[PDB]
């Protein structure tokens, strides 16, 4: 049984961990972590010089990184070092496995804390437009994951999908952002036609420009809100990467996906790995982070639009039953051993004609 | 030796702890924690009703508080409860020992993260005026500590001080804010004359109004910047609660304090308990929090004024030597067993006439 003293100590340690997360975020954005990964043991002044930064700031940062047991300090020589085993997951050299990137979300949620608190009292939500930095970061992170794994790891989860794409299919990516996924797929699969759909006029224009740059005649982009579409029996394959649980009208989006698929078609929906039952998420790493991210961003943005507010932790069971509600009678859930955060939902449409 | 895997797990746990700190902050500001401390096990809807808050927000908050192992959830009945041993240090009923208050500093530092990051590149600092919420909270927290401990615990650390005040002394409080400390002392010690000095015209006016309210003829307030004072042999006793390490010109402030004291006088300076040597702070609870608070507030506000930027962790050794530089040849450091964050520096002035 946990005592008052033990709880006090655990919570003070959480406070220290929170400070440390912010320091790591600062370390990422300033290039300090990258800089120390390329240095031998060095003074505060040496580190600041190598980083091109103000030493007084670097010095205070170093102090907290040291008390947080990430940076190691040698008092005899007044030198600091970032152990290689830690550097390996806190630097840009790790790309999508750089955990310092996730640390940035602590400041990002903090920036909206007062706005979210108001919603506890007054209802509604904080609009999508309040989170430009948050969204920019998610887009960068997803770009790296698509580059690393989309073609060779993710698409092969769907039995027969790489051959179908090679042979030739009509494909859409719903919620395509700048069109990274469409770009990669259109390159890998010249026989297939790809349409990226996104709500942002800017993102769509950027997709179109980039497809023109690279001579990708088989990639087009279109601005639409995913809840209001006129696509009917248009696509053999539809991808949806992380977009559904944020929607104002997720059920209508899923219904639109089903309508847009041709008979024999397949939806690949990638969304957050968690249970729809709270008790199952207790003890699983990142569960608190996921509830917090939901409360302070993914849930509230949907509620701003008087939406469903399913949140980040909507969960496998609810996702599976909503796919059934949308008309899919054939749903499987795939996992990648090297991916703790995502489920890969594979939903196939009956071959039967209307 | 810590492995890559072990570091990965520890840092993911820090991320979860950071989320949990933000949730606790939200719990404090919304009254949710207070509400649950007065309830039996209850549903999300019951809790939201009791709190007067939007259930959908309460529900998501509950999820993260549960995965963070603060709130307990019973899946059989869908009820939540806040154990008494945890409630005891997360609710307003604990006053200055409410740890939920310290959790608010995570959002507060997050709100300034981008501004601080700019200073790593461009120098200078983030001005004091950027932190009104932060300062309001510190003032509330200090108010409660003064109410609880100033008269009966803190002032008795100085041998002979309560009797000297009872008998009659000229006293000043440097950095008095709204004048809480002066108010309490002026009430306890009718024979003594108290002057609160603060940089804020508003704080000073509020002090004066309140002294008029309560018929405290022996309490006055004056607006001055602590670095530029004309007080010479004016006071037998000077108090400085938490104000020195934030100053642009701390050495000049301490010199002004020494000049302002009469021969035989005493300074009571209360400031942060930590070492001036980084290696000593490693492993001490709250050290990371203190470096982070320094980097993102106390140090940077001083640097904004092209100041000393000593920071929150300036430390005992440096504080002691700066008191010597200011002219004090007689300095002791007192601790209160029930106070991990503050040192009590007692600096006495020679009895010898100019």
């Amino acid at each position: 049984m946990e005592t008052t003293e033990e709880f006090g100590n655990r919570f003070v340690a959480a406070i220290d961990s929170a400070g440390l997360a912010i320091l790591v975020s600062v370390g990422h954005q300033t290039g300090l972590l990258d800089t120390m990964a390329g240095l031998p043991p060095a003074t505060s002044m040496e580190i600041a010089e190598a980083a091109g930064l103000e030493e007084r700031y670097v010095r205070e940062w170093l102090g907290g990184m040291t008390t947080g047991q990430i940076v190691e300090y040698d008092a005899g020589s007044s030198t600091y070092s970032l152990p290689a085993h830690r550097a390996g997951m806190l630097t840009r050299a790790a790309g999508p496995d750089n955990l310092a990137v996730i640390a940035q979300f602590v400041s990002l949620l903090g920036e909206v804390e007062q706005k979210v608190i108001r919603c506890f009292r007054e209802g509604g939500g904080v609009p999508y437009s309040e989170y430009p930095r948050f969204h920019k970061l998610m887009a960068e992170m997803s770009g790296m994951v698509f580059d690393a794994a989309l073609i060779d790891v993710v698409l092969p989860l769907v039995d027969g999908l790489p051959d179908r794409l090679r042979s030739g299919a009509d494909v859409a990516d719903f919620g395509c952002g700048s069109g990274r996924a469409v770009k990669l797929m259109a390159q890998a699969f010249g026989a297939s036609r790809f349409t990226g759909i996104d709500f942002s006029d800017e993102a769509v224009a950027a997709g179109t420009e980039e497809a023109a740059r690279l001579g990708l005649a088989n990639a087009t982009f279109e601005r639409h809100d995913l809840a209001e579409l006129d696509k009917v029996g248009a696509y053999d394959v539809i991808t949806v990467f992380d977009a559904i649980h944020d929607q104002a009208q997720p059920a209508r989006v899923l219904q639109n996906i089903y309508r847009a698929l041709r008979p024999g078609g397949v939806l690949l929906m990638v969304d957050i790995k968690a249970s729809s039952q709270l008790e199952d998420n207790v003890g699983v790493p990142l569960s608190t982070y996921l509830y917090t991210t939901s409360l302070m961003h993914c849930m509230t943005v949907s509620l701003a639009l008087d939406g469903a507010g399913l949140g980040t932790v909507w969960g496998r069971q609810l996702a599976t039953s909503m796919l059934a509600d949308a008309g899919f009678t054939d749903v499987t859930v795939a996992e990648i051993e090297s991916d703790v955060l995502n489920n890969y939902y594979i939903a196939r449409k009956l071959e039967h004609h209307h």
